[PDB]
């Protein structure tokens, strides 16, 4: 149940601030994510290794996490500071998890969380609406000194109406306004349009490219403060950051694995066994999507031990045919449980 | 959509009215239920070819359905006589369907359940409590002519407690004490006790002993009225009438079978394929519950074709090694789900 000791199985992250290319098709970001199951984005991104320093400079005694999912960037966040304090907000609908499922499994309990935003309505747990940020001090009559935004917009230009909203906020609250510029928003961005005006008294403080990050997006995590305006990064600065990252660093892959964890992702793609190779150095009763997964996941076994890079994963699937067959058949929610099955059989190997 | 054209699913009941042994482990009675999911109850018990007779006496146009669980006796009694109308009432808990899952299924939709008991305390769906059978008129306002019980209760003398209820009812409703002793139960009854005498008024007219019912028990329907109270039948009487099915009849087959329950029993038990045998007249990847699942339906495929009863089923068993390992790893539930899908193989052998 020790917050510190739950770091172990949360792997050590590779960032970046601010012609070779790679052309793969699996979203291999999700090798190193095997212990975790119902959100995984607490892998690609950390607040004391991103921004550490300013966690020490103004001492948060409550984090303020918006658009949070299953909760495991704030899970990581519990594990890495042991004594904060969380307020809750996740969009309400059927389609997303809206309870922080992922925080309760790996924390044990939602105590920490003081306002888990339990009772509210669809418009008060949507960032993009005024009511939202009103009723985000119903419990926490703490500052927004680090308010954390992972939110995943379904049209991106939603991110400036929260990002407006935020300002508004943080400029006509009682409790906020008596802690001046000094107020940081951590937010989750896509370069959707190139050197974009940030809004009226919003400053970019720094660019950040996660290793975790999907390959083929323009995904950034930007420090955002009250300042002078300035513009937002463009796709084609983040992809040389991000394609930078995937030729030099190497994947890390947790310290410890969670053998409860590794078993319930195995169960959730398909109801079947993983196999340690024998090495020591018919299948027509499964469905066509069985098939495939177990095909693939023999390619991994069969396949020998290299490092955790897009070196080797490009590898990986140069060296498998039906290749195509396997992006088809396998929607996105089950190729993501694939890698992180296949990423616990490369750790395995060998 | 046609409710006399959904009965074609349905298979033909057979049941008998009031020293060779089989020896069985498999829940055999699941044969000719391949067509069904949520509940299955439907195929062993029938309204028409058990009491039409009755339902032709006294024409109910209101049927009242009591511990009713998924709805699928309710469903083919929809079929059966597709111009009645429904009360329902199953114990509401987490453990159990208190919702006519079955009936939404094959039928389509709730309009003929003129009340399905929605929103209603755990006290008020509970056949054993005094408050049930006062708020059972709080839609209908049709005498209970014909209350049919299938009830699963956890203390099998519970029986009585709702058999004394029925009748405190009849005998103290505005609505049915206007009909008078032509008041009639059908009720599911197990033999705990032998020669057990009913309460005081209530009468046994039959006791109907089916074919689809489970072999070991002494589960028996009795057709319950009011009248001189006369004993219940006992273990012995029932078992004789249900081992002299057994030896004689053969299960029905459904005439037409849905497709669509086919694959959803398929998927429910694994999450796996069936084959049609090419005779024209490794596997470590599986779990091993995955494992006794397919290497029982091979034992099935690789068998030849045989009618449909105890003789054959025993012979299935018998030609089986590691009987006793798949008894054990595979729960109530999957074994009742494995003999339906073994049932559809046994059907389309051949
Ligand atoms: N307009 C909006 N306002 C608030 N939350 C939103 C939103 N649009 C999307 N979201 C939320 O954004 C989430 C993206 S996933 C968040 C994962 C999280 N960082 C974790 O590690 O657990 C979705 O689950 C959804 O609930
Ligand atoms: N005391 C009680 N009162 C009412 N319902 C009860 C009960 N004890 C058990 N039950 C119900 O009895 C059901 C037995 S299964 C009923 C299946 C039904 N004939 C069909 O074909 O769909 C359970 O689902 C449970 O909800
Ligand atoms: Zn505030
Ligand atoms: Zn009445």
């Amino acid at each position: 149940i020790d917050p510190t000791e739950q770091l172990a199985y949360f792997p050590k992250i590779t960032f970046e601030r601010l012609t070779r290319n790679y052309m793969i098709l699996l979203p291999w970001q999700h090798v190193n994510r095997y212990n975790f199951v119902f959100s995984s984005t607490g892998c690609k991104v950390s607040l004391k290794t991103c921004i550490g320093k300013l966690m020490k400079d103004l001492n948060p005694k409550v984090l303020y996490f918006i658009g949070e999912g299953a909760g495991n960037w704030m899970a990581r966040t519990a594990c890495e500071y042991p004594d904060i304090k969380f307020v809750y907000r996740s969009l309400k609908d059927d389609l997303d998890h809206h309870y922080p499922l992922e925080y309760q499994r790996v924390i044990g309990e939602l105590s920490r969380i003081i306002d888990s935003g339990e009772g509210l309505s669809m418009e008060t747990t949507d960032a993009t609406q005024k009511t939202h940020w009103d009723l985000i001090h119903r419990v926490s009559k703490d500052a927004l000194l680090i308010t954390l935004c992972d939110a995943e917009f379904k049209d991106r230009d939603d991110f400036f109406k929260m990002v407006i909203l935020w300002r508004k906020h943080v400029l006509s609250c009682r409790i906020c306004t008596t802690y001046g510029t000094d107020l940081y928003l951590f937010a989750k961005y896509h370069a959707k349009d190139c050197n974009v005006k940030l809004p009226f008294f919003v400053r970019s403080v720094a660019t950040f490219i996660m290793q975790g990050s999907k390959l083929s997006g323009s995904e950034c995590y930007i420090l955002l403060t009250l300042g002078h305006h300035n513009n937002l990064p463009c796709h084609g600065e983040i992809q040389n950051s991000k394609m930078k990252i995937a030729v030099a660093n190497d994947f890390y892959a947790a310290k410890k694995l969670d053998n409860k964890s590794i078993e319930a992702n195995c169960k959730s793609l398909l109801s079947g066994l993983r196999i340690p190779i024998n090495k020591k150095e018919e299948s027509k009763w499964l469905t066509n999507k069985a098939n495939t997964i177990i095909d693939w996941l023999e390619h991994i076994l069969n396949s020998p031990k290299g490092e955790l890079n897009y070196d080797f994963f490009e590898a990986l699937e140069n060296t498998y045919p039906n290749m195509i067959k396997l992006i088809d058949n396998l929607g996105n929610a089950e190729i993501k449980k694939l890698i992180k099955v296949t990423g616990y059989m490369l750790v395995s190997k060998k």
